[PDB]
C-alpha cells in the first residue's frame, strides 16, 4: 500500500537509452525511476505536511482552531512587527554585489515553482476574493490587523489564492494535499529553455536550422537580442504603463519579467545561447539545428551549475558548505533529486536581500541619466524601462556596482516588498511578500520551526529564554513569543530567517542545513551533472572550469570593465579589469 506517486495528472515517458541530452521535462534522468525530480510533479516531503485538519486546511483557516493550542498570528501581523523597517540607510552589504541577490532569484526560479490555482475561468470568484475578502476553496486572504494603515486605503485584506496541488485541481483524493513543482527540480537552465515541451517549442527559433533560440523583432538594444514579447493580453507589464505599452518578456520561466533585474538576467543567457549555437556552427558546419541547439544548451546548464556551486554556495552557505556539500565523487542514482516543499521557502531567504532601490549607471559607472536611481516597485512587471529607457547595460552595471541588502534582525524586508509589490493579476502596488510567504507556508503545510530544528539535528527552544539564546537577539525572541506563544509554532519563513547568520555565510545554521541538503542532492542526484563522468568530455571540462559571470556579462553586453569576482562587492575603478584580461570559454574541445 505505497503507491509512488499519483501519477494521473502525467503520462510515464519512455527512456531513450543513449539519452546524450537531458529531456526538457526532466524524465528519464533516474533510469530506474525517470520521473524523479521531472516538472509537473508533488514536490518532495522531508516531513510529513501538517495541516489543520491533517489533510488539506492551512493553520489559521479555522477561528476556534489551534496550533498547538494557540491560533495562529495573521500573517500581516507578523510582517508589521517584526518583518517591516522604515530606515534605509546602513542595511547594504558591504561584501556582496546586488548580483549575488539577482543570482539567488535566477537559480531558485531553475530548481522550483508552486504557481496558484488558476483551475480554469475562476475570475467570479478571484474577483469575489479580492473584492469581498471571502474565505472559500482556494481563496485564502490575507486579513489586515486592526490598525494597520492599509485599512484605510485597501480595504480588509490582500487578496491570496491557494497553490496548485497534485491529483485534483478542484476537489480532492484523501491523501495529504502535496503541491506540486512545475519546473524541473535539476539545476538545467530550464529558466531559459522552458519545463514543457510546448513551451520549449515556442522559444526556439525553428526557422532557421542553427538551434538559436528566438528573439525579440520588434526591438533590439544597440545591435543585441532581447527576450520574445509575450503576445497575449492581458500583459501585466502593458498594465503598469499603458502609453508605452510594452509587453512581458516571454521565457522559459513565467516570473521573469517580475523584475527588471531578474529580466536583465534572463537577457543575458538568452544571449549566451545564440553566442555559443553560433561559436558551435563555425567550428562543426556539418552540425544540424537540433544538435546545435542540445550542444549550447547543455553548455549553458553547465554554466548556471558551476556559478552555482563554485562561487554562489560558498558564499551562502560560509563555514557549512563543506558540511553539507563535500567534494563532488559522482552520481549517485540512490539520491532524492526532487526539490522538497521546506526547500521552497528556505530560499525565500533572498527576500531578506533586496535593496529598495535600483540604478542604472553609464560606461564610467555614473548616475546614468537623471532618473538614473529608481524605487524598485516601479519596477515589477516593467519591461518599458529597458526597452524605452536604455537596455540592460546599465542596469547590468548596477548590478556589479551597487550591493545587495544584508538580512538584519531588525531590518529584514524593505518596504518596497513589504507594502508596495504588484501581484500580476491585481491592479495595485499594495501587497506583502513577507505576509504571502507566511500564508504560503502555511498553505503549503509546513511544519513548524522546531520540526525542522529538530530534523536538522539543532536545539528545539521551548520557552522566550530558549529563544532568545538561539536567535542570539531578546527583544525579537520576545516579540514573536507574543505573537506566536510556542517556538513550535514559528513559520519556518520567518524562524529560518530569523537566527543569526553563520561565519562567512548569509543563513542561518537552519537554513544552512535545509539549503546545504537540497543543494547536494540536486548535485549528487543529476546523471547530467556537468562534472559526472560520460557528460562531458575530458577537455570540455577543463574549458567549462574558466566560466565566469564576468566573461558572460563581457560577452553579451556592451560592458568592457569588470570585476574578477562578480558577487563580492566592488568599486569602481579600483576593482574593475578591462573584458580583453578575462578568461574566455575555449569552445575547441567542441570541434567534432
Ligand atoms: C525583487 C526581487 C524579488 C521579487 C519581486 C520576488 C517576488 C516573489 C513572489 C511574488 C513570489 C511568490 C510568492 C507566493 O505567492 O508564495 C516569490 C517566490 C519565491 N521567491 Fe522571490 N522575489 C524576489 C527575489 C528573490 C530572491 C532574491 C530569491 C532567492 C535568492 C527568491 C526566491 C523565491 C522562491 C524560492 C520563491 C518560491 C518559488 C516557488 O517554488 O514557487 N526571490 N518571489
Ligand atoms: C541573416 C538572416 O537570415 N536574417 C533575416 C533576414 O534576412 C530576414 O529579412 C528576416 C525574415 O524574417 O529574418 C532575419
Ligand atoms: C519613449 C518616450 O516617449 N520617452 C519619454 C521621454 O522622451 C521623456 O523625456 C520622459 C519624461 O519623463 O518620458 C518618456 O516616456
Ligand atoms: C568578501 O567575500 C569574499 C567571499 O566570501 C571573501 O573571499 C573576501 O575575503 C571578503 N572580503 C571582505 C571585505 O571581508
Ligand atoms: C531566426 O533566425 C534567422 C537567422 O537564421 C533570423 O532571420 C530570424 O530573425 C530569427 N527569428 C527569430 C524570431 O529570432
Ligand atoms: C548514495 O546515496 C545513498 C542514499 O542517500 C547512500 O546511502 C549511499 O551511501 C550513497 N553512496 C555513495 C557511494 O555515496
Ligand atoms: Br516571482
Ligand atoms: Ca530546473
Ligand atoms: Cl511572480
Amino acid at each position: 500500500s505505497w503507491e509512488v506517486g499519483c501519477g494521473a495528472p502525467v503520462p510515464l515517458v519512455k527512456c531513450d537509452e543513449n539519452s546524450p541530452y537531458r529531456t526538457i521535462t526532466g524524465d528519464c534522468n533516474n533510469r530506474r525511476s525517470p520521473a524523479l525530480g521531472a516538472a509537473n510533479r508533488a514536490l518532495a516531503r522531508w516531513l510529513p505536511a501538517e495541516y489543520e485538519d491533517g489533510l488539506a486546511l492551512p493553520f489559521g483557516w479555522t477561528q476556534r482552531k489551534t496550533r498547538n493550542g494557540f491560533r495562529v498570528p495573521l500573517a500581516r501581523e507578523v510582517s508589521n512587527k517584526i518583518v517591516g523597517y522604515l530606515d534605509e540607510e546602513g542595511v547594504l552589504d558591504q561584501n556582496r554585489s546586488l548580483l549575488f541577490m539577482q543570482w539567488g532569484q535566477i537559480v531558485d526560479h531553475d530548481l522550483d515553482f508552486a504557481p496558484e490555482t488558476e483551475l480554469g475561468s475562476n475570475e467570479h470568484s478571484k474577483t469575489q476574493c479580492e473584492e469581498y475578502c471571502i474565505q472559500g476553496d482556494n481563496c485564502f486572504p490575507i486579513m489586515f490587523p486592526k490598525n494597520d494603515p492599509k485599512l484605510k486605503t485597501q480595504g480588509k485584506c490582500m487578496p491570496f489564492f491557494r497553490a496548485g496541488f497534485v491529483c485534483p485541481t478542484p476537489p480532492y483524493q484523501s491523501l495529504a494535499r502535496e503541491q506540486i513543482n512545475a519546473v524541473t527540480s535539476f539545476l538545467d537552465a530550464s529558466l531559459v529553455y522552458g519545463s514543457e515541451p510546448s513551451l520549449a517549442s515556442r522559444l526556439r527559433n525553428l526557422s532557421s536550422p542553427l538551434g538559436l533560440m528566438a528573439v525579440n523583432q520588434e526591438a533590439w538594444d544597440h545591435g543585441l537580442a532581447y527576450l520574445p514579447f509575450n503576445n497575449k493580453k492581458p500583459s501585466p507589464c502593458e498594465f503598469i504603463n499603458t502609453t508605452a505599452r510594452v509587453p512581458c518578456f516571454l521565457a522559459g520561466d513565467f516570473r521573469a519579467s517580475e523584475q527588471i533585474l531578474l529580466a536583465t538576467a534572463h537577457t543575458l543567457l538568452l544571449r549566451e545561447h545564440n553566442r555559443l549555437a553560433r561559436e558551435l556552427k563555425k567550428l562543426n558546419p556539418h552540425w544540424n539545428g537540433e544538435k546545435l541547439y542540445q550542444e549550447a544548451r547543455k553548455i549553458l546548464g553547465a554554466f548556471i551549475q558551476i556559478i552555482t556551486f563554485r562561487d554562489y554556495l560558498p558564499i551562502v552557505l560560509g563555514s557549512e558548505m563543506q558540511k553539507w556539500i563535500p567534494p563532488y565523487q559522482g552520481y549517485n542514482n540512490s539520491v532524492d533529486p526532487r526539490i522538497s516543499n521546506v526547500f521552497t521557502f528556505a530560499f525565500r531567504f533572498g527576500h531578506m536581500e533586496v535593496p529598495s532601490t535600483v540604478s542604472r549607471l553609464d560606461e564610467n559607472y555614473q548616475p546614468w541619466g537623471p532618473e538614473a536611481e529608481l524605487p524598485l516597485h516601479t519596477l515589477f512587471f516593467n519591461t518599458w524601462r529597458i526597452i524605452k529607457d536604455g537596455g540592460i547595460d546599465p542596469l547590468v552595471r548596477g548590478l556589479l556596482a551597487k550591493k545587495s541588502k544584508l538580512m538584519n534582525q531588525d531590518k529584514m524586508v524593505t518596504s518596497e516588498l513589504r507594502n508596495k509589490l504588484f501581484q500580476p493579476t491585481h491592479k495595485i502596488h499594495g501587497f506583502d511578500l513577507a505576509a504571502i510567504n507566511l500564508q504560503r507556508c502555511r498553505d503549503h503545510g509546513m511544519p513548524g520551526y522546531n520540526s525542522w530544528r529538530g530534523f536538522c539535528g539543532l536545539s528545539q527552544p521551548k520557552t522566550l529564554k530558549g529563544l532568545q539564546t538561539v536567535l542570539k537577539n531578546k527583544i525579537l525572541a520576545k516579540k514573536l513569543m507574543d505573537l506566536y506563544k510556542t517556538p513550535d509554532n514559528i513559520d519556518i519563513w520567518i524562524g529560518g530567517n530569523a537566527e543569526p547568520m553563520v561565519e562567512r555565510g548569509r543563513v542561518g545554521p537552519l537554513l544552512a542545513c535545509l539549503l546545504g541538503r537540497q543543494f547536494q542532492q540536486i548535485r549528487d542526484g543529476d546523471r547530467f551533472w556537468w562534472e559526472n563522468p560520460g557528460v562531458f568530455t575530458e577537455k570540455q571540462r577543463d574549458s567549462l572550469q574558466k566560466v565566469s559571470f564576468s566573461r558572460l556579462i563581457c560577452d553579451n553586453t556592451h560592458i568592457t570593465k569588470v570585476p574578477l569576482h562578480a558577487f563580492q562587492a566592488n568599486n569602481y575603478p579600483h576593482d574593475f579589469v578591462d573584458c580583453s584580461t578575462v578568461d574566455k570559454l575555449d569552445l575547441s574541445p567542441w570541434a567534432s
